[PDB]
């Protein structure tokens, strides 16, 4: 259905683990996107041929305003190309590295939505595993988006970089449902307003001890209202953690969140 010829390729979006992206625009329709390229070389010596199948499976049944839209896919003698929606704003890690933190009424936006995407994935029984803000993106009127879906599968499972967004019972090897989604947004919440996540350290061993232990602390400035919020996310037992109707509706998200 798609071959390489049908798009003119325009500058670097941004470099991945497997290859960068692109600005592309379709010949015929005109149509602006981002292209992926993955190299089947890297693929293959990393044995993840079949692991990215089952994330192009995944997300190309999705249809949410702020999930990332595959819009399909196609592969050469050399290279897999994933056609994705082209995100205009760029990536929340490059507006934290502008803007260091984040006041109380973009951070309870950013989670309002964030809490709506992973609603609509649990309702498909979907979970990401990966939230970091390298893969939030930002849409043409700032809205937040979603997107890789590498390392994300269907609940329950038991399957690199940095452990600063995984939940304990996740880098203890053990077994895991949809609360990993839960942490994640807590790991959020929290970068986005103090600059850095709560377990951050300079070493792997470390972030481990301090993600196993849930060693964290506040600095002065968070008020209480979101100690709260984070507090009851970073929870070290799964089931202790709230769901998302519970955040979409916590005092502090309803007193700083954007209206629908
Ligand atoms: N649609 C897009 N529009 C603009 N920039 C993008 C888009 N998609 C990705 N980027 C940028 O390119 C980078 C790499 O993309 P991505 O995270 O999807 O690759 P990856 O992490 O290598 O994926 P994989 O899990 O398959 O290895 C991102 O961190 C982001 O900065
Ligand atoms: O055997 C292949 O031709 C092949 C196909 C694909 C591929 C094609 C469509 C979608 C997708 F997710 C992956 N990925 C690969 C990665 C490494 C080595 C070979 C391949
Ligand atoms: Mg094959
Ligand atoms: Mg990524």
């Amino acid at each position: 259905q798609w071959a390489l010829e049908d798009f003119e390729i325009g500058r670097p979006l941004g470099k991945g683990k497997f290859g960068n992206v692109y600005l592309a625009r379709e010949k015929q329709s005109k149509f602006i996107l981002a292209l992926k390229v993955l190299f089947k070389a890297q693929l293959e010596k990393a044995g993840v041929e079949h692991q990215l199948r089952r994330e192009v499976e995944i997300q190309s049944h999705l249809r949410h305003p702020n999930i990332l839209r595959l819009y399909g896919y196609f592969h050469d003698a050399t290279r897999v190309y994933l056609i994705l929606e082209y995100a205009p704003l760029g990536t929340v890690y490059r507006e934290l590295q502008k803007l260091s933190k984040f006041d109380e009424q973009r951070t309870a936006t950013y989670i309002t939505e964030l809490a709506n995407a992973l609603s609509y994935c649990h309702s498909k029984r979907v979970i990401h595993r990966d939230i970091k803000p390298e893969n939030l993106l930002l849409g043409s009127a700032g809205e937040l988006k979603i997107a890789d879906f590498g390392w994300s599968v269907h609940a329950p499972s038991s399957r690199c970089g940095t452990l600063d967004y995984l939940p304990p019972e996740m880098i203890e090897g053990r077994m895991h449902d949809e609360k990993v989604d839960l942490w994640s947004l807590g790991v959020l919440c929290y970068e986005f307003l103090v600059g850095k996540p709560p377990f951050e350290a300079n070493t792997y061993q470390e972030t481990y001890k301090r993600i196993s232990r849930v060693e964290f602390t506040f600095p002065d400035f968070v008020t209480e209202g979101a100690r709260d919020l984070i507090s009851r996310l970073l929870k070290h037992n799964p089931s202790q953690r709230p769901m998302l109707r519970e955040v979409l509706e916590h005092p502090w998200i309803t007193a700083n969140s954007s209206k629908p």
